[PDB]
Formats: structure tokens, sequence, C-alpha cells
């Protein structure tokens, strides 16, 4: 007869906007307990501690701007003391954690505890291309499910309308994880093809970075326009080939496909990096130290990791867009040589 | 011998299109250099506008900041622009499409072949029925499309962008190719020609959606949100209403998802749009003040999809298309629009 207890792992800008909704609606909703811990990486600001700040005034300004979370989140330091209790743990932290929390969590959730991954990037690994919630799924032993779609942050934070996609095996869970969170302004559909909508989230990102890139060399948007159309064209591919089962066309126009490829070139912080680096001569990792906190995107990781697992089976040459962006990111092909990538692109694939 | 183009529109799209058109004739062999432009003939200044055009090599009313290549002609008599041409491009407002073809009806070359570039379906004629088969019917040619994320003041800058061709023929498809490709103008040409052309009128119903919404005050999760919904109605709408074989497929050429983010982001029905939603000033206004009375195809289009959905009583079906509709003729608040995504199918 209990009440599902949510843990959210992770408050960083898309974190907070999260808590803000989950905090939100646990409290409106019976079948959910009221008191929503957050996983808060503990800072130093101004000599107060951040989770102290948070609690204190609830709100976390330096992730999120302008707004107040409600009084019901509570920031814990400590990820094994946040998580404990949980029934549901929303993975919401920068791809460079998810490997200590997961292997400082093992072993100390409850029995039947659930997980949803909002973590945008892929892993690797032999055999190839590597689910970072299959990765938490199994170094925890957890159920999972993932919650992709075009969020910007800051929008979502203002309860523009916007949708989502999950991205649920089960469809009790999926239904749970959708009133869990589902308000008038951020809509959610729920899917059974989790991995095609994860390898979404990922790859949008590369195809970002290229559309950033073509901003920062003056373009407009019917260049933007059938970067995204090309960028689509790839990421289909790209999932048919190397994610395993049923991988159709349709999945990619939910909300983790062509929306979140839309709103993220034109509005997210990959693309915004990406122009920066075409526009000023300095490399990505100190674009990110002066624009984004110091935090690691993920655009660039992800074409990374798609060389290697494409030079694996020898089909580099087939994604001209997504290895155009990795040339460019790591081995410095002029960014003014991009529109090439486009120029000769297959037609179909 | 070579093949004479008449290029029947002069407007905006119609003088990005000449740019294009006059300089792959002048470099093909295949093309013969004079290509003839049907201007409707106007007042500037106490000139004739056609006597301007051929003088300066300018249509700056139409196309700002852009000369046209000195061998595109200004012609103010259709019949005569176009009754030695082999291939016709039609690109001309959808009002004058009558009036044209019953000008030139009996007065073209008898191998002569068309292509439409014109973003609309027929108002009237129940049952949905294409432009270019309104043309093709009428002067009894063989019929193609060309539709892409062409925003034409991009295009006449020559920033990189692509189109799509519509064509059934293998061969004419490759000819309209070689006229119309740039190393800035990528074309896929495919043989699903209505699904091509049905994409283009549709995607500018959405474009009004994008704007009301823009100018409500919302951003970028909003208007990815009304191009995904959007485009999920072009899809239904087109495999329920057109004939033929319908294809997702096809809405993935530049036609589909490419021509309706640009239009959303950048075009004159969002732009309209936006100032509608805004100033409360009339569509007809706004036309006047931003498309020198150029009737806005949106609209239109949406006004021709509520007559073929009401008429079957399927206008719930339809959420996107028909608040579009609404807000255009039957008084809705433009601060109502946020209700059709909130309740949006989530398939169709």
């Amino acid at each position: 007869m209990a009440s599902k207890k949510v843990c959210i792992v992770g408050s960083g800008n898309w974190g907070s906007a999260i808590a803000k909704i989950v905090g939100g609606n646990a409290a409106q909703l019976a079948q959910f307990d009221p008191r929503v811990t957050m996983w808060v990486f503990e800072e130093d600001i101004g000599g107060k501690k951040l989770t102290e700040i948070i609690n204190t005034q609830h709100e976390n300004v330096k992730y999120l701007p302008g707004h107040k979370l409600p009084p019901n989140v509570v920031a814990v330091p400590d990820v094994v003391q946040a998580a404990e209790d949980a029934d549901i743990l929303i993975f919401v932290v920068p791809h460079q954690f998810i490997g200590k929390i997961c292997d400082q969590l093992k072993g100390h959730l409850k029995a039947n505890a659930t997980g949803i991954s909002l973590i945008k990037g892929v892993d690797e690994g032999p055999n190839g291309l590597k689910l970072i919630s299959e990765v938490i799924g199994e170094r925890l032993g957890i159920p999972m499910s993932v919650l992709m779609g075009a969020n910007i942050a800051s929008e979502v934070a203002d309860e523009k309308f916007c949708e989502t996609t999950i991205g649920c095996k089960d469809p009790a869970q999926g239904q749970l994880l959708k009133e869990l969170m589902q308000t008038p302004n951020f809509r959610i559909t729920v899917v059974q093809e989790v991995d095609t909508v994860e390898i979404c989230g990922a790859l949008k990102n590369v195809v970002a970075v290229g559309a950033g890139f073509c901003d920062g060399l003056g373009f407009g948007d019917n260049t933007k326009a059938a970067v995204i159309r090309l960028g689509l064209m790839e990421m289909i591919a790209f999932a048919k080939l190397f994610c395993s089962g049923p991988v159709s066309s349709a999945t990619f126009l939910e909300s983790c496909g062509v929306a979140d490829l839309i709103t993220t070139c034109y509005g997210g912080r990959n693309r915004k990096v990406a122009e920066a680096f075409a526009r000023t001569g300095k490399s990505i990792e100190q674009l990110e130290k002066e624009l984004l906190n110091g935090q690691k995107l993920q655009g660039p990781e992800t074409a990374r990791e798609l060389y290697s697992i494409l030079q694996h089976k020898g089909l580099v040459d087939k994604f001209p867009l997504f290895m155009a962006v990795y040339k460019v990111c790591y081995e410095g092909q002029p960014v003014g040589e991009f529109i090439h990538c486009l120029q000769n692109h297959p037609e179909h694939m």
C-alpha cells in the first residue's frame, strides 16, 4: 500500500527542470510519495554548500536560473542516501558521472527499484555500440526505461508546451512513468522500442554539432533544414544496422527523433558551442569551460564513438555527415570544409 | 535541338529560379540560352516593369539585392513568353493559374512539358485536386513538380540547400535535374509526384500554426512539436485523400520534413501568421503590408482542407490543420491554439 518513492539522480540544468515537474506531480498524485529526493553533487558556493542553499532557498539558480523548485524536493549530497528508499530512479547526470554513481549504488537499491534514463549519449565496448541505459540497468540490476524528446531545459522550466517520448518495454511501468512525468505542457507518448528512442537522443547531438558549424559559417534555414534531413537519414540508417531487434522509421517521427533534432539544432548547447568553435579557433574543451561551466558536450564524444564503431566495420564512408562532425571536432578538419559532406551526400540509405 | 525554357511567373521564387535557370541555360548546351520569363506587367515609377528587368537585369521589387542573368528576358504576354518553349516552369501566385491556363491552351509546342513549383491545392473542386493536375489537364502536357526547403532569399544568395523533383518519367526527371541543379541547389528526383506536391501544399498550413505559436511567445520546443504534429497530420492526410500510392518515406525528402522546418522557421506564412497573432491586423491587411497583396497560401489551403473534411464530418480528425483554419476564418482566438496540441492524437 505504500506510494512509490522517487529519486532524481542528477541536478544540472535538465535534472533541475525535471525535479520541478516530478516534485509538483509527486505532491499532486497519491500514488507517489510527496518527498522527492535529488542527488546533488555537493558544491561550494560563496562558503555555502549547494545542497543547503537548495533546501533553504528552494532553487538551483546556478543550473536553473530564475525558477524555484517545489518545497518537497530535497537535495541530498550522498547518492546512496538519495537513492536508497526509492522505488523509481531517474538518471539525469552527465555521462562522465554515471560509471561512479552506479558503481556507488550497486547493491544498495530497493528490491524492486525501477530505472529510467534521460542521458543522451552512447557507450561502446567489444561488440560495438553499448546503450547507457543497459550499462546502468546491468551494474545496478534494475529494469530500465528512457525519456527523450525536444526538451530544451529552459523552456520546459518556463512551462512552454512541449512533448517527450518515453521508451519502455513494460506497459504498466510505462503508464506509471507517464503519470509521474506528464503535465499539461509536457506531453508524453510511451513507446516500446526503447533502444531506438535512446539512440535517437544520442545521435541528434552529432547532427546538432554540424548545424552549429553551418551557423558559424554564415548559413541560414535552408541549410540547417538540409543538415537535419541528411542527419535524420544517417540516424535511421545507423540505427537499423547497429540497434539489436526491430527498428522502424516510424519511431523517428516521435519527439525523440525529428523534433529533438529540430529543437537541438536550433537552440541546444551542442549547436551553440559548435558555432563558437567555427568562429573562434578555440577547442571544444576550452569552449565547454568558457560557455558551459566546464561540462562535457556529448555531440563530439558520440561522433568519436561512432567513428570507432564505424571504423571496426569499415563503414566510415557511409556516414559522411557523422564523420565530418567527427573530423572537425577531433582531427582538425577545417570547419569551412563542412558543406562538402552535404554536397555529395548519398540520396537514400 | 537545344530545349527552350519559359519561366511562367516572376515573383520572389520565380525570380530566384530565373537566376538558377538563366545561369544553367547559358552554361549548358542542351538548353537554349534564351530563357523567357512571363512577367505580369506593372507600372513602377512611370515605367513598365518588363522594360526595367530587361534593361537593368533585376526585379528588385520581388527579389531584392540581386541581378538576374542577362539572358533571361521579361516578356509581358504569356502566350508570347511561352509559345516556343519545350519546358514550362509554373511558378505564379495561385490566383493567376486560371487566367494563364486559359490564354495558353492550344498555343504550346506539341511536345512541351511542364513542371510546377506552386505550393497549394485547388480551390473549390471538392475532393482534393492538385494544381499540377489542373495545369496538365487544361494544357494537355506531362507534369513534374519541384518542392523543397527553398526560402528564395537564401537561394538567391547561393547558400547550400536541396530540393525534390517529382517526376514520373526517368529521362524527363534527369533533364529537369540538369536544368535546375547547381553546386548549391542539390536535387533528388523521385517518381512519387502527387506526394511530393501535396507536401508543398500542406507544409504551409503547419507553418501558419508555427507563426501563431511564435506570436503567442513560444520557442523551439513548441515549434518542434508543431512541426512534429504537423508532419503526422500531413502523412495521414495524404494517405487518406491522395489518389494512388502514398509512402511515409517520401516525407523524408526535402519536400517533406525539410521544407516544413525551413518554412516554419523562416517562411512568409510563419512571419504573417506571427504578425496576425500579435497585432490583430487581418490576413488581407498583413499581405498588403508584407506581400504586395499576394494571397498567402497557408490559409487558402487550410480552407480547402476544411472543405474536404467538413463535408465528411472529419474536422476533429486533423486538429492542427483545423485549428489553423478556425483561427484564419472562423474568428477562433489565436490564444486557443495550444489546445489543439495538448489534445493531439498520439498516432494517426
